[PDB]
C-alpha cells in the first residue's frame, strides 16, 4: 500500500470547510507540537492519530483528509465520527482569526508577524503521547525528538500499517514503558538520560497516580493544579509541564518559558524582570515572564506565543 495523494485516489478523501487563515498545515504539523507528521509527498502530511494513520492536504478553503484503518478494512472515505475526531484535533470550533485580531489589538509586534504567519493554531493532543514527547524535548531539537519518538513508538507501540517504506506504530501504553528493561532499551534507541525519565514517569503515573485516567483528570482540573501535578513527575519541570498543559490538557493560557521565549520577550518586547532581581532566567523570573504574556494577550496567551515560535522556525 502506498501513501495517497488527492490526485491518486480522490474517492478516498473527505473535506472539512477550512480557510487557510484558520489552519496552515505546514506551519503547525512540524512546528514542534506533534512530532508524528511528515510531508511524505509535496503538500501531503501523513501521521498517526489514535491508532489510525491519516494523510492531510489543503486548498485555500478546504482541508482534505483520508484515513487508512490497517486491518484488512476495505478502503473507504473517513466516517463522520473520524471527521469529528480530526475537527477536535485541530480545535476548529475556535476562531483563530478572531484571536489573531484580539492579540494584534494590543501587540504591534504580533500584528507584523501575523501578516505572514496565518493559520498557526494549537493541536489538541493525547496527554500520554504529549507527555513523553516533551520529556524527550529537553536539550533537543525537533528533528532529534522526532527520531526518538518514532523509534520509541516502533520499539514499544503496536504496528498499525505500512505505506511505501514507512511503518507506522501507535504510541505505547504506560505499562509498556514502565517495564524492567524499558530504560535499557530506550538508551539503545538513542534517548540518553531521557530514557530514565520516560520509564520513571510511566511507573509513577501507573503506581502513584493510578494510570492514564489521572491525565484525563488533569485535563479537567485548573491550569495551576495540572501544572503542579505534572511537575511531580521525573523529567518534568515548569517548561515541559506548560507544554503539556497547552497542548494536551486544554490550558490555552499556559506559556512555556524557555531561552527562546526569553529572547523573544527581551528582543521583541523589551522585557526585563521587574519584581525579580535576576538579569537572566531563573524559576521566579520565568514565572514572571509567563505572567507578563498572559497579562498582555489574555486567556489564549499560549496560542499567541505559538504563532511566534512557528514564525521563528521559518528563517
Ligand atoms: N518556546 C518553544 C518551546 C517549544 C515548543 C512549543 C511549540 C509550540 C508552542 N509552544 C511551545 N515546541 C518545542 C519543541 C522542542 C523544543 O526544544 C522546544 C519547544
Ligand atoms: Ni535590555
Amino acid at each position: 500500500m502506498r501513501h495517497r495523494t488527492l490526485s491518486s485516489s480522490p474517492a478516498l478523501w473527505a473535506s472539512i470547510p477550512c480557510p487557510r487563515s484558520e489552519l496552515r498545515l505546514d506551519l503547525v504539523l512540524a512546528s514542534g507540537q506533534s512530532f508524528r507528521w511528515k510531508e511524505q509527498s509535496p503538500a501531503h502530511w501523513s501521521g498517526v492519530l489514535a491508532d489510525q494513520v491519516w494523510t492531510l492536504t489543503q486548498t485555500e478553503d478546504q482541508l482534505y483528509c483520508t484515513v487508512y484503518r490497517g486491518d484488512d478494512s476495505q478502503v473507504s472515505r473517513p466516517t463522520l465520527e473520524e471527521l469529528e475526531t480530526l475537527h477536535k484535533y485541530f480545535q476548529l470550533d475556535v476562531s483563530l482569526a478572531q484571536l489573531y485580531s484580539h492579540w494584534a489589538s494590543v501587540d504591534s509586534h504580533f500584528q507584523r508577524v501575523a501578516q505572514k504567519f496565518q493559520g498557526v493554531r494549537l493541536l489538541r493532543q493525547d496527554p500520554t503521547e504529549c507527555l513523553f514527547s516533551f520529556i524527550c524535548s529537553s536539550n533537543n531539537n525537533i528533528a532529534r525528538i522526532t527520531g526518538m519518538v518514532e523509534r520509541l513508538c516502533q520499539a514499544f507501540g503496536p504496528r498499525l500499517i505500512q505505506l511505501d517504506d514507512v511503518t507506522y506504530h501507535g504510541f505505547p501504553n504506560l505499562h509498556a514503558l514502565a517495564g524492567p528493561e524499558a530504560e535499557t532499551h530506550l538508551r539503545k534507541l538513542g534517548l540518553g538520560y531521557r530514557a530514565r525519565y520516560v520509564r520513571a514517569s510511566a511507573k509513577a503515573i501507573l503506581e502513584e497516580q493510578g494510570g492514564p485516567a489521572w491525565l484525563q483528570q488533569l485535563r479537567v482540573a485548573p491550569y495551576e493544579e495540572a501544572h503542579k501535578a505534572l511537575c511531580t513527575l521525573p523529567g518534568v519541570g515548569a517548561k515541559v509541564a506548560d507544554c503539556i498543559c497547552l497542548m494536551a490538557l486544554d490550558k490555552p493560557q499556559a506559556v512555556p518559558v524557555d531561552v527562546h521565549v526569553w529572547q523573544i520577550a527581551h528582543r521583541d518586547y523589551g522585557w526585563h524582570p521587574k519584581t525579580s532581581q535576576a538579569k537572566g532566567p531563573s524559576p521566579l523570573a520565568n514565572k514572571e515572564l509567563g505572567n507578563f504574556f498572559r497579562n498582555l494577550w489574555g486567556p489564549y496567551a499560549g496560542w499567541a506565543q505559538a504563532v511566534l515560535f512557528s514564525a521563528d522556525l521559518r528563517q
